[PDB]
């Protein structure tokens, strides 16, 4: 028959990973060889790869491509054939992008105590989950503000798992922390963990309210169990509530934002938890509702009165009922072989309804069948295939459009099966599957086929091919031969495929059969697969062990000679805030490109080959230009949805014309000895609750696996627990609550005592110390009014034991059951100083600037400060402004719109570009992307001049004869700054200047004559003083001497207007005064600059060691301008200038928002310009060295080295001394910001 070649590769070639490839040869009368060459566009980088080919049977090849300098290069793949019979060449560009290798996170908990450390392991592995060694360049921890407490430079991952033991300071501030592991390929990956002060609770509430609820409902089930230790609910005054939230919940933030709830409360006996039946009258789902959130408080009364606000929102309203859903339906119906659709009836809740008659919209042949549901609500129906283009299948249950005002109907099932292009009237049917593929448990896949006079030369041997793709690449292959010498009809061809970890959550199967007529038939099928892992891991224990059962053998089974990580925490750790899952496809969703939906490359758009014309009418009757505008499903459908390139000699296309510290538990590393490893982890002598754990071992042979959560039921028949707050004031007294628990069946009496220490006082609240009647499943609760004396953390001790052989209340009196009789607990408690706490700040800036500066620490304490309440901290920052740095890069946006609109869009592009350039943090790729936006914005603005430069919204368009004044000054400023990047024609800004000079009366100074629709770009108040001061700084920022007449006449108005706003209303003109400050600063009028800046400082609003202004919307605008005023000095920006300048920068960074837009146009413009100038005046191109040494006049000094690569790091030290006997001398290059603060307490008044 006719020869044909067949080779297939995925069109998202990952750089480093060897991507598999398929070769296939069909009907050649000699052996030939084929070589695939990876040539590159516009550059030279080739990968010649000769892959062997067999004339009848296929095999697989692998080729690894070099790492690309560019991130996503779209380069060619040239598949070539050497052979005397034929020399075939097809070439398309597929993709190469450097794959960001997956990176995990750890850090056991997301709530940490102040004096608690973080262990922080991290795992980085590529698509094939056996890991690789990667040089991670940076990993650091960020505070709520944007500071980096710790930082690690470049390091290598020997095995792919590194622990980073970092301790916190004494009292790190507590809003929320987060950790960033920035991969060497740019885009960082983050993970937070909040820090706060607390006391860990034990009881978990699990209210089982139906998450699924009908729109027609009456009864609400709920049960409230608390298994704080082992399932011993110790029923207390538990209260729950069902809170339906109204539509637009809390969208109206005026005088009312509350939602109506339905509270419930009660107790329990021993085992039944809480059985509350809730009616449905205000459980109104008729209209205006989103979801019932539920918050519960399981107060315990038989112990300390600690309450835990616990909100479980596991309840949602379902708008629909009787949900109908296709589960196993062919998107590929085929003329000749009928298809059967598996449609499923199920309630809107999720329970199928058996024996319900259903009507089916078969829009093909009017196939209306009254099928009824089975026990699973799942029917069967086949539709014969005699139609034109494509069948639409839909289901019927109700027809009803009911009373609703304008929400209550039953959701229907829609599907659009499309025909497969059968050129030789032939096609292969492949059975789809809906159930999740079991792992290990394999599965055979049924298939069907048809010939219709195709196999003329093909006879007695028809191999039947398949290529499973997973993770966006070819994974499994196979073949099977068919014995046919006939005109063979449909057949049953179950094909077997095992299911190992090498299958992604998606499993895609393609089957194509080679035919001697050239044309080939195929069928694709997606398969959802449970995410399984090559290393099945199990966690073993010596469970139900006592708290002092020290040995506590921890056995873990994993792949032979692997590396295992073992995290062990408390159950409360997962209770107070659920931590990262790190399990059950936690890696799989982070996997980039889990499937290839289409040709993944956005640049990979189209293909064009063998386009026929055929624009002629043919055989009549109803020719209608012979064929339907094919929405048909040919092989590009089966291979693009597959996601790979078809390098075929076959014709395929559509023709297509034109007790000790718990705090944690086992966190270590263990190595499998080719059979599995046990670890002897000493269990903590504290009995609090279950200890969940993790196990995510890695190996080079078998990939990563994740085992399970498995606990240690650390329980004692007799123990105590302490109910405390996290801290308490020294001057005040709290009441310690301590309960003593008995659960061994013997009925006993406990004597409870507190061993007092001179660090505190403790007095029982009860007059009598006689032991009370405590028995099985019963507890006593004693108290102590406790006031501490010693500062810092002090650990208490409470001793409870059963008094031996005292015939008492209990009918039987076996007081001491076991060797364990005394229960001595040791638990710390934070002790904060008394009085009102005040913190001052001594923030400052120093620049050695190729030399040396100095500063003396003036630290004094008022006499009313209590003893040892002063905590002095000095922080060395560097501060290249890493806070408002990353979000700024996303202000580079596309220019469009009117003249006014374009300035919203074009202007920020240039100042963000200048900011990134000043901070030395800008990549050439983003610079090239942004320069295009700059040019487009500029050359779209050039289409709005009326004349020499007078702009407006419409401009010369529509024959408008008018002109805006302020907008022209704004564009003059922007182009003046542009001259340094794209060298905007100075003739244009010159013409704009000569037009602005037209608006110049004697001393009136630029009355506005402009009309504009919006005013958000604005921010001057149109007052002649305000506009004059802005336009002067605009047309003087461009290098323009003060002797020039326009600025000379503007400065007279400035001097008169500043006096007039000084003699008149004090304040009320702070924005104008800041503009005057910047104008005088940039015009060299220092003798007036000092006076204006001191007036502003008198009018300033200083809050949290950061100075701000505001009108007594655009409040940030004047802050940036006064920052310029303090920064722009003719001789040099003095140290005193910069020290006050930083106090405005901090809020300018914190004003950022989504994509760092700074909430406005003009504000973003001015703030980015301000930050750029600050960076220019602060940083150093050659700042490769520095030195900061703070010398005490007492005992010890401190030293620091903050160079450019460490300039982000907030190096912080605390020097204990109340007097200011401290001094800093800073030498070397660069600039060093030093913020110093002390916290102290003053009780009296
Ligand atoms: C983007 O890069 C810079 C900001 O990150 C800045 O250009 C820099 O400005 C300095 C200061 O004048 C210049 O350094 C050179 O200045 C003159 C040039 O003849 C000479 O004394 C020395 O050769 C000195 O190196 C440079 O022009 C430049 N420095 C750099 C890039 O290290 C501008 O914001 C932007 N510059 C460009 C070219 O786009
Ligand atoms: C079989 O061997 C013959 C030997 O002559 C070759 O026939 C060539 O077939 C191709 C079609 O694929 C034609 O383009 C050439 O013109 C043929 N050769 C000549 C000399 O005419 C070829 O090696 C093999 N052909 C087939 C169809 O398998
Ligand atoms: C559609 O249903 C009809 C019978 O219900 C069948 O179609 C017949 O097909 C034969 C030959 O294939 C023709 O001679 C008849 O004229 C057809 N009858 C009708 C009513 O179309 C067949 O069972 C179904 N069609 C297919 C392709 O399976
Ligand atoms: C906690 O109490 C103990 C004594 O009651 C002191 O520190 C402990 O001393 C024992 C003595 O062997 C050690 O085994 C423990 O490890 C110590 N505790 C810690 C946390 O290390 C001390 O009075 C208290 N500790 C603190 C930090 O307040
Ligand atoms: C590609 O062509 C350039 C052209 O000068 C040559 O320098 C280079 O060595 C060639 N090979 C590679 C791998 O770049
Ligand atoms: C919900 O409460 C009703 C009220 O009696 C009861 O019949 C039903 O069994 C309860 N549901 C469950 C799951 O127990
Ligand atoms: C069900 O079959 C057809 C399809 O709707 C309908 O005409 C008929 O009346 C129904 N009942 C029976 C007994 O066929």
């Amino acid at each position: 028959g006719k020869p044909q070649y067949m080779v297939l590769v995925p069109s998202l070639l990952h750089t480093e990973t060897t991507e598999k490839g398929c070769v296939l040869l069909s009907y050649l009368n000699e052996t030939v060889t084929v070589s695939a060459s990876l040539e590159s566009v516009r550059g030279n980088r080739s990968l010649f790869t000769d892959l062997e080919a067999e004339n009848d049977v296929l095999h697989c090849v692998a080729f690894a491509v070099p790492k690309s300098s560019s991130n996503e290069e779209v380069m060619f793949l040239t598949v070539q054939v050497k052979g005397p019979t034929q020399e075939f060449k097809k070439r398309t560009t597929v993709m190469v992008k450097n794959e960001d290798s997956l990176v995990f996170v750890q850090t056991d908990k997301s709530i940490y105590k102040p004096g608690q450390t973080v262990k922080f392991r991290v795992v980085s592995m590529d698509e094939n989950f056996h890991p690789l060694n990667e040089l991670i360049p940076l990993v650091y921890i960020q505070d709520p503000k944007g500071n980096r407490i710790a930082q690690w430079q470049s390091f290598q991952l020997e095995g792919g798992l590194k622990q980073f033991s970092f301790p916190l300071s004494s009292e790190p501030f507590q809003g929320s922390y987060k950790v960033v592991v920035q991969k060497k390929s740019g885009g960082r990956t983050e993970h937070p963990f909040t820090v706060e002060e607390f006391v860990l609770p034990k009881f978990e509430v699990q209210v089982t309210v139906p998450k699924i609820i009908t729109i027609l409902e009456e009864e609400m089930n709920v049960s409230v169990c608390g298994l704080y230790t082992y399932g011993k609910p110790v029923p207390g005054h538990v209260t729950v509530s069902i809170c339906r939230k109204y539509s637009d919940a809390s969208d109206c933030h005026g005088e009312d934002s509350q939602a109506f709830c339905e509270k419930f409360s009660g107790q329990l006996n021993s085992h039944g938890c809480f059985y509350q039946q809730v009616k449905t009258k205000v459980f109104q789902l008729k209209r205006k509702e989103y979801e019932m959130k539920l918050h519960t408080e399981a107060q315990i009364q038989e112990e300390g009165t600690v309450v835990e606000l616990t909100g479980r929102q596991s309840s949602e309203i379902t708008r629909t009922i009787t949900k109908l859903s296709f589960v196993k339906v062919d998107s590929h119906f085929r003329q000749g072989i009928p298809f059967f659709g598996q449609v499923r009836l199920v309630d809107g809740k999720g329970v199928p309804i058996p024996n319900k008659v259903i009507f089916i919209r078969g829009n093909e042949a009017n196939y209306y069948s009254n099928a009824t549901t089975d026990e699973h609500g799942l029917v069967q129906f086949s539709i014969n295939t005699t139609n034109v283009m494509g069948t639409s299948l839909t289901v019927r249950v109700n027809y009803k459009d009911r009373s609703p005002c304008y929400s209550e109907e039953h959701e229907e099932a829609h599907h659009t099966a499309y025909l497969v292009f059968s050129p030789s009237k032939s096609f292969v049917h492949l059975e789809p599957m809906s159930h999740e593929l079991p792992c290990g448990h394999t599965q055979t896949v049924q298939a069907h086929y048809i010939l219709n006079g195709g196999t003329l030369l093909g006879l007695k041997k028809l191999s039947f091919y398949y290529l499973i793709m997973a993770k966006g690449g070819i994974v499994r292959t196979g073949t099977h031969g068919l014995l046919v010498k006939q005109e063979d009809m449909k057949g049953h061809f179950s094909i077997s495929i095992p299911v190992k970890s090498d299958i992604a959550p998606v499993a895609r199967l393609l089957i194509y059969a080679v035919l001697p007529t050239g044309d080939v038939i195929g069928d694709s099928a997606k398969y959802d697969v449970e995410n399984c892992l090559a290393n099945k891991v199990d966690l073993s224990f010596s469970p139900s062990q006592s708290l002092p059962a020290s040995h506590a053998h921890l056995r873990v089974t994993a792949a032979p000679q692997s590396v295992c990580a073992l995290r062990a925490v408390d159950q409360s750790v997962l209770l107070m805030k659920p931590d990262a899952e790190l399990s059950a496809s936690s890696v799989y969703n982070l996997l980039p490109e889990k499937d290839l939906t289409g040709f993944p490359g956005p640049l990979n758009d189209q293909d064009n080959e063998d386009c026929i014309n055929r624009h002629n009418v043919y055989i009549n009757g109803i020719t209608y230009t012979p064929v339907s505008s094919t929405n048909e499903k040919d092989m590009y459908s089966f291979l693009e949805d597959m996601g790979l390139k078809a390098f075929t000699n076959s014709k395929i296309r559509k023709p297509k014309m034109c007790k000790y510290f718990p705090e944690t538990w086992i966190w270590d590393l263990v190595v499998v000895n080719s059979a599995g490893v046990a670890e002897v982890g000493v269990t903590v002598p504290d009995t609090i609750t279950e200890w969940k754990a993790g196990a995510f071992c890695l190996s080079e042979d078998a990939g990563l696996g994740i085992s399970s959560t498995a606990s240690l039921r650390a329980f004692q028949p007799f123990f105590v627990e302490l109910t405390m707050p996290y801290s308490v004031i020294r001057g005040e007294a709290f009441t310690l609550k301590a309960t003593v628990l008995n659960y061994l069946p013997k009925c006993i009496r406990v004597s409870v005592q507190l061993e007092a220490s001179p660090a505190f006082l403790a007095v029982p609240v009860e007059k009598e110390q006689a032991p009370h009647c405590i028995c099985a499943n019963g507890r006593q609760t004693v108290s102590w009014a406790v006031t501490p004396k010693s500062l810092g953390n002090v650990n208490f001790t409470v001793s409870a034991e059963a008094l031996e052989s005292q015939e008492l209340c209990g009918t039987e009196v076996p007081s001491v059951p076991e060797h364990g009789r005394k229960d001595t607990v040791i638990k710390p408690l934070l002790v904060e100083p008394e009085g009102l706490e005040k913190e001052t700040t001594f923030n400052s800036l120093l620049c050695p600037s190729g030399g040396e500066v100095s500063e003396e620490l003036s630290l004094k304490l008022p006499p009313n400060v209590v003893e040892e309440s002063a905590r002095a901290s000095v922080s060395v920052l560097g501060d290249i402004l890493g806070s408002a740095m990353q979000n700024t890069q996303n202000l580079l946006q596309m220019p469009y719109g009117c003249g006014e609109q374009n300035m919203v869009l074009f202007a920020p592009n240039i100042y963000v570009l200048d900011y990134l350039n000043e901070t030395q943090q800008l990549t050439p790729e983003i610079k090239s992307k942004a320069i295009g936006y700059l040019n487009t914005g500029y050359q779209r603005q050039l289409n709005y001049k009326h004349y020499d430069g007078s702009y407006s919204t419409f401009g010369e368009r529509y024959g408008r004869n008018q002109g805006n004044t302020w907008l022209t000054a704004f564009v003059l400023k922007t182009f003046a700054q542009a001259r340094a990047y794209i060298f905007i024609d100075e003739a244009h800004i010159t013409q704009a200047l000569i037009w602005l000079s037209q608006r110049q009366k004697d001393n009136g100074c630029f009355r506005s004559s402009g009309s504009l629709l919006n005013n958000a770009i604005k921010g001057g108040v149109e007052d002649e003083v305000t506009l004059s001061a802005y336009i002067t700084i605009a047309l003087l920022e461009i290098p323009l001497t003060v002797t020039h007449p326009v600025v000379r006449n503007a400065l007279f108005c400035l001097e008169s207007a500043w006096k007039t706003a000084q003699e008149g209303d004090h304040g009320s003109h702070v924005y104008t005064k800041a503009l005057l400050a910047y104008a005088f600063a940039l015009a060299g009028n220092q003798d007036k600059r000092k006076e204006v800046l001191k007036s502003l400082n008198e009018e300033a609003v200083k809050k949290d060691n950061s100075v701000h202004w505001e009108r007594p919307s655009a409040e940030v605008e004047m802050t940036s301008y006064v920052l310029l005023a303090y920064l722009t000095a003719q001789p040099a920006p003095t140290s005193e200038d910069l020290t006050s300048a930083t106090n405005i920068v901090k809020w300018i960074t914190k004003q950022q928002n989504a994509q760092g837009g700074f909430s406005s146009t003009q504000d973003t413009v001015v703030a980015l310009h301000a930050l750029s100038k600050y960076g220019a005046a602060t940083f150093t191109r050659t700042g490769k060295a520095a030195q900061v040494t703070i010398q005490s006049s007492g005992t010890f000094s401190s030293k620091f080295q903050v160079d450019n690569n460490n300039r982000l790091l907030l190096q912080q030290v605390s020097l204990p001394e109340l007097p200011g006997e401290y001094s800093m001398k800073v030498t070397g290059e660069g600039c060093v910001y030093l913020q110093t603060s002390l916290k102290y307490n003053i009780l009296p008044e």
